[PDB]
């Protein structure tokens, strides 16, 4: 597909197949990547086979840069002009990566607001290919399946419609082996939000009140249904062929069918929400935003609440919640905290109060037993039977959005400061 | 010692230098041996005799091609024409890839920046690659300044801010506005001086310091050697696209949404007139740079009633503001998306389009006569008027659209047309010799010998 481009330039699709990996190596991880944080439950928390390779067990440590990678022991560049926390801010929207990577058969994959999608090698740290067909931010994650990598493109600004004729939106489709493009569906408005797929379909909710269907094969459209509003940050869900998203300036959570992009219900949170990402899990869908911060869980069928809860009393307001085992586990951008909920009854378990040295907006991962947690310039190890802090380590950067990607001994990362990075899972405990 | 930007220096965005591709000795000495505003100088007329004992390929000129980094190939309509629509397709891909203005051509050296985020050297004999860089991650939509051994750019979006979504400002907290200052010769970055709001508009060099206004309201001046601050002073408004003019110990540049043209001094930025085109557009006198010649500056705008519905072009006195002679350009269909024509003067006589009407006139620069009216072709359907003729030899060169024009500047009429295709920024012919530069909204940089496009 031709899109404007010099073939021998700085954009150019490059590839250095040698860093493939192959054969065992090439198994290791996850075979798909549906959601932003990997699936509905946002649990991106990969257990490995009694027989995968010792590397991914014992860990690996490396660091990549990518296109504007900024040392992470550096401030916020623009610090002085902007002021530190929106220096910060603006360098995870413009610079550096806003969520995680995606982890696919042994190989990472990101995309940053540097224009670049990148794969690079899951033991080693080494590029095996990075792309740029459209000249504007990507702000999700990819979205990875059989042979090819998914990628939104939006801006976070305006020329109401957000993104639209900022740069060119929409869904980049590309080839998972060499990067190459195979196709891409234009949107009128921004897709920062990271698609959904299901069922050979993919669905995305645009910063025009649009949500499409996709056929993930051919790119063509299957269905497009103008719900109004704008989704900015609110990733799509899929689950139980039903897709799940949220949309700003008219405040909605909805709930269409896959097939034909029907509404089955919508929702709504006291006091407007575009920004969070519905997790969903055993028939209900949490969402949570800030007005505080209050948080409610839905029937996933009817929409129905089934409880609603005020959090306690922030450029993202809101955290993406996660489930696991009937827990959402989320936090809370006001208070700098992270809580516990029943799923079905919204009790509260507990609270945890993020050191005082941003902190709240991103989903826990709850990995053999124990709560993962990057926020600030931290990982943190938290109990999730009590709540309490085990362990912290420091990184550096940002993670604005960044959930842990944890796989077999290995973690998994991206850093508002333009970095990939591979941590072995101890020596952070 | 390069100043530390985010940087992979292995990776897309690094700055690349093949300093085998510079010219040297005779082919350094072709063209101006400095580039000080948008469009080469104050007038905007960058023309550019050489001597008849200069290297002969300049004389007869050089043809060549330069893809930049998101090239598009020129027959090509513009990207994103389906979902977008054609025009509103053209205009993004001008802004967010392509080059919205022309090249400076200094000692056989051709500058540009992108709306790609590459500013670029390159030979202007061969059209090969001096350098690339990228020191900041958002758009470069003037044209470099070129002063001794240093280039500067200015870096701005169009896009605004949701939390700015008289009091917003644009391209604040959308990526990273300001001036960035690089070695000539390797493209190494030497020192940078952010700024609150977009920077689109270019700065203006005079007496070591750099004049810019931003979207948020700011003006600074920037001492063009340490890169810091001589002085700041809040003005209000937006500076969309007006590039700074500095004349005589003062600057010009006009503001939007507090629509003013502004004199301020080059000192200490104390604001020493302020003026006014009768119901001008609001949003679109910030648009326009001004010129200015022999103690005189003009702007123009589209104008509303308030004043009818038109373009207006005012002459001011460059010392008090007093207002010289004004004059209505004639009214069209259109209300054009680039709020004006960037004047030229030359000969004491301002050449300047009329974007709503799609004609370009002549006046007297101290009277306001009108000389002459020149209906652009019809097949020119978008963009016509906006780009600021070039005046060379006893001729006008005009791009616009997808064409070049030459037209007969003592009657108006036209004498030739050339196609290039691709579609033209807000771009002014680079006539050096017997060579004309270009660049080009579908992100190219290119070479024409002038007697080319003259047949």
């Amino acid at each position: 597909v031709a899109v404007p481009m010099d073939s021998t330039g700085p954009y150019r699709t490059v590839s250095h197949p040698e860093n493939a990996p192959s054969g065992v190596d090439a198994g290791v991880g996850p075979s798909e990547w549906t959601h932003a944080y990997a699936n509905p439950a946002h649990n991106a928390a990969f257990p490995v086979p009694d027989d995968a390779p010792e590397w991914i067990r014992n860990g690996v440590s490396w660091l990549f840069p990518e296109a504007r990678a900024w040392p992470l022991a550096n401030p916020p560049f623009g610090s002085k002009t902007y002021g530190a926390a929106e220096a910060s801010v603006t360098q995870t929207q413009f610079y550096g990566n806003a969520l995680g990577p995606s982890v696919v058969d042994g190989v990472v994959y990101a995309e940053s607001d540097d224009m670049f999608a990148y794969a690079v090698n899951a033991k080693t740290g080494k590029l095996i290919w990075r792309a740029s067909p459209v000249g504007n931010n990507l702000m999700g994650n990819p979205l990875v399946i059989g042979n090819t990598v998914y990628l939104s493109a939006g801006s976070v600004a305006f020329n109401s419609a957000r993104g639209l004729n900022v740069s060119f939106n929409g869904i980049y489709a590309l080839n998972r082996s060499n990067g190459k493009l195979l196709w891409y569906f234009a949107t009128p408005g921004e897709t920062m939000a990271t698609p959904a797929y299901d069922n050979n379909t993919l669905f995305i909710a645009d910063g025009a009140g649009n949500a499409f269907g996709i056929n993930a094969t051919t790119g063509k459209q299957v269905w497009k249904t103008h719900v109004g509003g704008m989704d900015n940050m609110s990733s799509v869900t899929a689950y139980r062929h039903n897709i799940y998203f949220a949309m700003a300036i008219k405040p909605y959570l909805y709930c269409l069918n896959e097939s034909n992009g029907h509404i089955v219900w919508k929702g709504t949170i006291p006091g407007a929400i575009g920004d969070v990402s519905p997790a969903a899990a055993d028939g209900v869908v949490v969402l949570d935003a800030t007005t505080s911060n209050v948080i409610r869980a839905f029937d996933a069928k009817t929409g129905a609440v089934l409880w609603t809860r005020n959090m306690g009393s922030p450029a993202f307001k809101g955290g993406v919640p996660m489930i696991h085992n009937n827990i959402v586990y989320v936090g809370n951008p006001v208070a700098s905290t992270y809580q516990a909920y029943e799923l079905k009854t919204g009790k509260l378990l507990w609270t945890w109060h993020v050191p005082t040295k941003g902190a709240g907006r991103s989903a826990p991962t709850y990995y053999k037993g124990l709560l993962y947690i990057t926020t600030g310039q931290y990982i943190f190890v938290v109990n999730p039977a009590t709540g309490k802090e085990l362990h912290q380590h420091h990184i550096g950067g940002q993670f604005g959005i960044e959930s842990p990607v944890i796989v077999g001994g290995t973690v998994y990362l991206t850093n508002s400061w333009d970095w990939i990075m591979a941590i072995p899972l101890k020596t952070i405990s």
